[PDB]
């Protein structure tokens, strides 16, 4: 039984997508084992699980000895040497933030795979920044709008570089610089992402004097909770926005405010999931007075979560205000909702403008890069997606999507095909 290792980095987010992976590989019979790096949700609740449901993935927590994560994954790489000495593995699958384990499967002889969980295009831009990083002296923050030229993708806002990236004399800046030359090291590119979503994006990178890529996906993460699904059942079809912003809350009351007034303007059913501003959510507090009194019957809103997959696989769904993390976009694209992008942190704002720009399936919600976005331009866009013949030829161009991407999976589709490429490459020495 030829046997994989894969090593994401801490965090819940990280280990909940390698393991999609690792499930995926098990199916194709591999006998994976996660390594897990505990930070300082829960981990072992996922481990009881994982183990429960999938017993043959099976685990090997390593004895703990942006930031700190950095740290705790350079000094982890003796403990991790250790699990590999005692039994080699055929591959070992990493995370970009994992490079400094590229040295630990150097001496080891393994062949390394990245399992990269944005799409092809932030990959392009990680992969050609330490080029560019030499070409200037001016930091990212510095450059504001000076456009980024990336291989296969548009144009990129220097500002709309991920945050941990913008300042150069920062020690984030140098581990990223760090892990980006790292990536050219590895034998191989799995990519959570479709060739047919992103062909130009694929290419560019496809390139000889670069390791191979195979875009497996959509590798999609497939009471309260149940609440939403029943008021949901209770519309009609297609007539629902659906806003929806990720793992972290970043909208402070005063935005929540012109959400409101910009969504209750709009006339549309809305399902909308909002956290507590930063430093559980108290609506009335936080929201409009009235605002709950005037739109029960005509929109929910949900506390901190929702189920997403679930929500966006209804047919109550037309639209999708998101946050453009890219679980989420591949989430929306194939249950083929389209999309307003509201880009909030990581590396989101390059998610939106190729999902403007590039794919094409997102209008912008403008106002993200700025200090607010306004009730006016909410409730335009909403408006927009629900009522507007834009919106109708949105909802074309995400339907092809839906459907080069289920094309894609099932059998003899593009990323099925890089699927077994890729493990009958691991199989080999
Ligand atoms: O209330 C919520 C918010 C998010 N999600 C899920 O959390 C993941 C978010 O991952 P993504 O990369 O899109 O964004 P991040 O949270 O990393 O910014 C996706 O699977 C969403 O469907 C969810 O189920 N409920
Ligand atoms: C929820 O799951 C994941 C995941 O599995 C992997 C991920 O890898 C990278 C990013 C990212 C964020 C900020 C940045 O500056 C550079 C990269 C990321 O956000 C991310 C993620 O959200």
């Amino acid at each position: 039984p030829t046997t994989v290792v894969l090593y994401p980095s801490p965090g819940m987010g990280h280990l909940v997508s390698m393991f999609e992976l690792a499930k995926l590989l098990d199916r194709h019979g591999l006998s994976v084992t996660v390594i897990i790096v505990e930070p300082h949700g829960s981990t072992a609740a996922f481990i009881a699980r994982s183990s429960a449901s999938n017993p043959s993935v099976s685990f090997r927590v390593l004895p703990r000895p942006e930031a700190h994560a950095f740290d705790l994954l350079r000094l982890s790489n003796p403990e991790l040497r250790r699990f590999l000495l005692e039994s080699p593995p055929s591959a070992l699958v990493l995370d970009y933030f994992c490079g400094n384990a590229l040295d630990v499967s150097a001496e080891l002889r393994i062949p390394a795979y990245y399992f990269f969980t944005s799409g092809a295009g932030v990959l392009s831009a990680f992969l050609h920044f330490p080029d560019l990083h030499s070409r200037t002296a001016a930091s990212f923050r510095e450059m504001g709008s000076s456009p980024l030229h990336f291989p296969g993708i548009p144009p990129l806002p220097a500002d709309h570089m991920p945050v941990p990236m913008l300042d150069r004399d920062d020690p984030v800046y140098e581990s990223f610089l760090y892990f980006s030359k790292r990536l050219k090291e590895a034998e191989g590119y799995i990519i959570n992402t479709f060739e047919d979503l992103e062909p130009r994006a694929v290419a560019a990178i496809s390139d000889a004097a670069l390791p191979p890529n195979y875009c497996i996906g959509p590798l999609i993460q497939s009471r309260g909770g149940s609440e939403c699904l029943a008021w949901l059942d209770a519309q009609p079809k297609r007539s629902v926005v659906f806003l929806c912003f990720g793992s972290i809350g970043l909208f402070s009351s005063e935005q929540l405010k012109e959400m409101a007034v910009g969504l209750e303007r709009s006339g549309q059913r809305f399902l909308w999931v909002v956290r507590s501003p930063p430093s559980e959510p108290d609506l009335e507090r936080i929201l409009p007075e009235g605002f709950l009194e005037r739109t029960e019957g005509r929109g929910l809103v949900v506390k901190s979560w929702a189920p997403q997959a679930a929500v966006l696989e209804h047919g109550s769904v037309g639209g999708f205000v998101t946050h453009c993390g890219w679980n989420s976009t591949l989430e929306a694209i194939a249950s083929g909702v389209p999309m307003v992008a509201w880009p909030m942190y990581a590396e989101q704002w390059m998610n939106k403008v190729f999902l403007v720009e590039e794919m094409k399936l997102a209008v912008p919600m403008e106002g993200y890069d700025k200090d607010m976005v306004t009730a006016e331009e909410v409730e335009r866009k909403v408006r927009w997606l629900m009522e507007s013949e834009g919106g109708v030829e949105l909802r074309a161009r995400t339907e092809r999507a839906k459907e080069r991407a289920a094309a894609s999976l099932a059998e003899g589709g593009k990323s099925k095909v890089a699927l077994l490429e890729v493990v009958e490459r691991m199989k080999r020495g």
